[PDB]
């Protein structure tokens, strides 16, 4: 009901409000001495701005479609949002498998590691994810795939249930070739960590990596899950309200997970933020 729309409403800004001051004092820390580590600043940072644009330039226009105003909108409106918004997270998605490739060459082979990640490679991968996020999404602003207005939850989201073959490509760009990146990036990481603890002491490994990936499926999963089930029942009448709420509760919850993930769990980042929070008060 109305009730219900303004409680999510309501909800929506106090996750996105800590994101913000989360992901501003993670730039503090990142851009305030630029000669860090070694061709990786470039990565998180891209990865903290493609963050804070999709939090700026989608949490206003996601609140203000619940206020009781302009029902009628366009179909124009959310067909351009949309786009945006997938833009924004397919983003996040590239630099988030180009960042665990980096960390996976860089656990293996612990010498020849400079010789093989220069500057110019770094630079070559930011743009080259950056051109694929633009290009391979938003198809639907001039081919396949649409978005409409719904008078049942009125979000004005995209119907899968026109264009199967833009749903298929959407689902494996989404999960399938992320996941399967990392599982066969992290599982060596883990077995030579496995060995160099067992060769040192004569299960904090696990952790991490079970953490990482438990944070990245539940930010991620429960939107594929929705559109793949969107194709053979119908939404409108045989979903409850509280299930698409909950949905679209977990898919903004990245914009907080990640900067605790990839940016707290550094040693030396955490070092350094806590040294400067603790300065400042
Ligand atoms: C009237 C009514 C009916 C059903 N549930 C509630 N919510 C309650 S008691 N606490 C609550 C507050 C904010 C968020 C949540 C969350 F959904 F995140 F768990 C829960 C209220
Ligand atoms: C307060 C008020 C008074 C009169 N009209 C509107 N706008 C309406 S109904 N739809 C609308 C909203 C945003 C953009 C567009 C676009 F131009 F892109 F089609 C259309 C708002």
């Amino acid at each position: 009901s109305l009730a219900h729309g303004i409680i999510r409403s309501t909800v929506l800004v106090i996750f996105l409000a800590a994101s913000f001051v989360g992901n501003i004092v993670l730039a503090l820390v990142l851009q305030r001495k630029p000669q860090l580590l070694q061709v990786t600043n470039r990565f998180i940072f891209n990865l903290l701005v493609t963050d804070l644009l999709q939090i700026s330039l989608v949490a206003p226009w996601v609140v203000a479609t619940s206020v009781p105003l302009f029902w009628p909108l366009n179909s124009h409106f959310c067909t351009a949002l949309v786009s945006l918004t997938h833009l924004f997270a397919f983003a996040s998605v590239n630099t988030i498998v180009v960042v665990s490739v980096d960390r996976y060459l860089s656990i293996i082979h612990p010498l020849s590691y400079p010789s093989k990640m220069t500057q110019r490679r770094g630079y070559l991968l930011l743009y080259g994810t950056w051109i694929v996020a633009i290009l391979q999404s938003t198809p639907p602003l001039y081919g396949w795939g649409q978005a409409a207005f719904d008078e049942r939850n009125a979000l004005c989201s995209m119907i899968w249930g026109a264009s199967p073959s833009y749903t298929i490509l959407s689902v494996v760009s989404f999960i399938v070739i992320p996941l399967i990146v990392m599982i066969a990036c992290y599982s060596v990481v883990f077995c030579a960590a496995r060995r160099q603890h067992a060769l040192l002491y004569n299960c904090k490994a696990a952790k991490v990596i079970f953490i990482i990936i438990f944070s990245y499926v539940l930010s991620l999963g429960p939107y594929c899950f929705l559109a793949v089930l969107a194709v053979w029942v119908d939404v409108e009448t045989q979903v409850p309200q509280w299930v698409i709420t909950i949905i679209i509760w977990l898919f903004f919850l990245q914009c907080c997970i990640h900067p605790y993930v990839y940016g707290y769990m550094h040693k030396t980042i955490k070092k350094e933020i806590q040294d400067m929070l603790k300065k400042f008060f």
